[PDB]
């Protein structure tokens, strides 16, 4: 069977009427639900977030301190290596990687994001890229530091221009990933793990990529700035 | 009389309808608009933005190398030293000025971001603060990089929560930040230096924020995600 899924909102951006609707909206099945404000709009929404299947997350982990002081707040996961930071601000999956093992030394829930970009595609580098990024993570961590962590695959690919990927492009990278994951770590390891997907997710089409075998959620960029993001955790049943 | 204003839109959040506005929008007094998306957005909006008084603008200064490129593709203005960057992905006052001097030294221009936390201020320490950011900035840039510098103050302790500047609490700053720099770098420099207000900046007190001497226009957060940004460019008339 698949693990629990999770259902992220990357809010990295009047906040409240979205909020209003998590909160009025009732889930009956198992899935954690996960936001991730910035920084400066954390108290915001710690403020007035209470649904209790709702967790806040973090977009960054600084220091040992920093996570200290995050998880005293209350905050307990942390969404790392998005594809922006990669690529343009310097985060080498080394640096990625030791954030995590940084956050999960700390006692967090880790969200780490993978993904590769157009021309890695074209020549044929997926796996080379995803995976690398990967090996990185996955050299600083214990065995049970891989119970709180949690995949992400950004396809940076299509944010770009004029492809959309289809669920089953999804499906290859996640199994891919899994793949790996299972080769390395266990088969234990391996089916525990949630590898979430990270390129575009809407209500229109959440449901048909929670059906590939190894999609066990989603982290969610634009759609989850709206009441649209309810039904795409519904997406998760 | 004020040097040329400003009016910049930080995106750093499905953006079509917006340059659509900007696009149709004719503005008939001399103003410099920017809009700064992120940089997996910068090729969708320099695909979409037409409007002429309007420069694209990098949200990160990464190499010598990646200005240089960014500046190929038409790319020569840069937001740096955003709040949320300084308190939580580690850029310290000389990170920040490194990158300003960087991209100074690739002919681009900047606008840099001052500001100082709720605590800060309420330990009378709002000058200090600004000060120290603006010193470490100024200790690196030649006497003609000025021309093409840009400060933006970002009030961080109205951000949070239950605090709202006035104009009144925004020209205080500023005036003190035109001091500082008239006292370093001469009257010359200080006079041309466009001084950016960076808290909350709408259509209704965008007008009253611009009759303050000593601001020169706005890096705008949320009301330039909406038809309302072009109001906030005409409050620089």
């Amino acid at each position: 069977s698949k693990p629990q899924p999770i259902a992220a909102a990357n809010w990295k951006c009047l906040l409240v009427p979205l909020i209003e609707t998590l909160n009025a909206a009732t889930f009956d099945h198992d899935v954690q639900c996960v936001v991730a404000p910035t920084f400066l709009h954390i108290p915001m929404t710690k403020a007035r977030l209470t649904n209790p299947k709702f967790q806040i997350a973090a977009q960054n982990a600084g220091n040992a301190d920093a996570l200290a002081s995050l998880k005293d707040y209350g905050i307990s996961w942390v969404v790392l290596g998005h594809s922006e930071r990669r690529l343009y601000y310097g985060e080498t999956n080394e640096i990625v990687a030791e954030k995590v093992a940084q956050a999960c030394a700390a006692g967090f829930h880790v969200i780490v994001c993978v993904g590769e970009t157009n021309e890695e595609r074209e020549a044929g580098r997926t796996a080379a890229v995803v995976l690398t990024q990967l090996a990185a993570v996955a050299q600083k961590l214990s065995k049970e530091a891989w119970s709180r962590v949690v995949i992400a695959y950004e396809p940076v690919w299509a944010i770009g221009t004029g492809k959309v990927a289809t669920p089953q492009q999804a499906q290859e990278v996640h199994e891919l990933l899994r793949r790996w994951v299972r080769s390395k770590l266990g088969t234990d390891i391996a089916a525990q793990l949630r590898i979430l997907y990270g390129g575009s997710v809407t209500a229109k089409n959440a449901r048909t990529l929670y059906q590939m075998r190894d999609i066990n959620g989603f982290l969610v960029g634009g759609a989850s700035l709206k009441p649209e993001f309810v039904e795409i955790i519904e997406a998760t049943k």
